[PDB]
DNA sequence: AAAGATATCTT
DNA sequence: AAAGATATCTT
């Protein structure tokens, strides 16, 4: 299929190459910062060949944001199924300590899972699927000899602020959790568990329909919580008394 | 001076090369993409060596933030003086055509301004400058980056995300402005204006102390603003009834 | 503008 | 955790 590809296609790249920085036309290389900020960057960028070559052999064409600040990062669909698109996010976290439990931010709850046309590239309802491409590093401290220029020659020998990462394909639906995972800018909370929890599916809703009515009355602060559901338990009790 | 050092290294670097992609130590060469995201990254990248270089000459230590939601970017200071730090924050943002406005988000107004200890990575007294190193790029108007990838012979067909960048280094006081550049993520706003303004120094405020006060005791909305200041002018008639 | 989107983190 | 920080953009 066009998911167990995708996801064989992007384990297998995570598995022989390391990115070490960014090269000038020119030929100089500049070594990598330590932030999520910069590894976000770079795993976006070592994903997008891979998606496209794998969408491609499938018949899918795929298209990026054409506005700013727009979910997904890459729309999939085949001409001849324009309301069965796929949107695919890559999200990226890190660990202290390998294998140390790890949690993601997935995307507002405020936008277009509230508004069909509402910072998405495409209408929400034309979506049938909505997965997470999920990468994990281990994070290693900066040192001296980050902090030089490098030529083609060096390459080897620069020094990289991670190691140990993997890579994970899921549904968004599947591992969401029930606990926001941003205040400020809203975004859906995933679980808090260990990698193998991601890959396996050990989310906390039944079924996507469940995860959508959770997050879409979710009430954005605690005071507003108190009086109607503040995880999976209250909610599922909510909905036994009718909504109320 | 530093400064002068700093600024001359800026300028001279991004005339001379071009950042074109991201590199593996396998030597596989993956294009960047358009966003302000991904180039605001880049240029960080691209500006810490030369930082650490011009810093080295004049003897100052440079230290990056050891946590990730911390300013300043870069840290400056000598170890007979501690109490003389600079902090160097590098900001990006974009035109659609060379001479056209431009506005930058310069930081919150909530933080490090108005707790001595809070996001900042030393203590914000022990600061006695804080520069703003500003990257302007050019977008390009295709919509559709590089989906391959490339090797170290094909440098020169990799197409870049920008048309053309230009870079500043000013104090964060004299380029801000009096309207916030961001609402929910409380953020200071610079001048709107063109480039040569920036580089000159052409702001609204007649001091660093008029500055820090100001956005000290904005309001975060207009509901709160509209019952004290708003911009400058009703800032200084605040002042003159009393700050009430 | 003002307010809230874009991704992810600390305390 | 919940709440509000990190940078920047568009509605």
């Amino acid at each position: 299929s066009l998911r167990s590809d995708l996801i064989n296609a992007l384990y297998d790249e995570n598995q022989k190459y390391d990115v070490c920085g960014i090269i000038s036309a020119e030929g100089k290389i500049y070594p990598l910062g330590s932030d999520t900020k910069v590894l976000s960057t770079i795993f976006e960028l070592f994903s997008r060949p891979i998606i496209n070559k794998i969408a491609e052999k499938h018949g899918y064409i795929v298209e990026e944001p054409k506005q700013l600040n727009h979910y997904p990062d890459f729309t999939l669909y085949k001409p001849s199924e324009p309301n069965k698109k796929i949107a695919i996010d890559i999200k990226t976290t890190y660990t202290n300590k390998e294998n140390e439990k790890i949690k993601f931010t997935l995307g507002g709850y405020t936008s277009f899972i509230r508004n069909n046309t509402k910072n998405i590239v495409y209408p929400f309802d034309q979506y049938i699927a909505h997965w997470i491409i999920g990468y994990v590093y281990t994070r290693v401290a900066t040192r001296k000899s980050s902090l030089k220029t490098y030529n083609i020659n060096e390459l080897n020998e620069i020094p990289k602020p991670y190691k140990g990462v993997k890579v994970f394909l899921q549904d968004k639906w599947v591992i969401a959790g029930d606990l926001a995972g941003s205040g400020n800018t809203t975004n859906i909370g995933s679980i808090h568990a260990h990698y193998k929890d991601f890959v396996e599916g050990k989310g906390i809703f039944d079924s996507e329909d469940e995860f959508l009515d959770y997050w879409r009355n979710y009430e954005r602060t605690s005071q507003l919580r108190n009086d109607k559901y503040n995880n999976i338990s209250e909610y599922r009790n909510w909905i036994y008394r009718g909504r109320k």
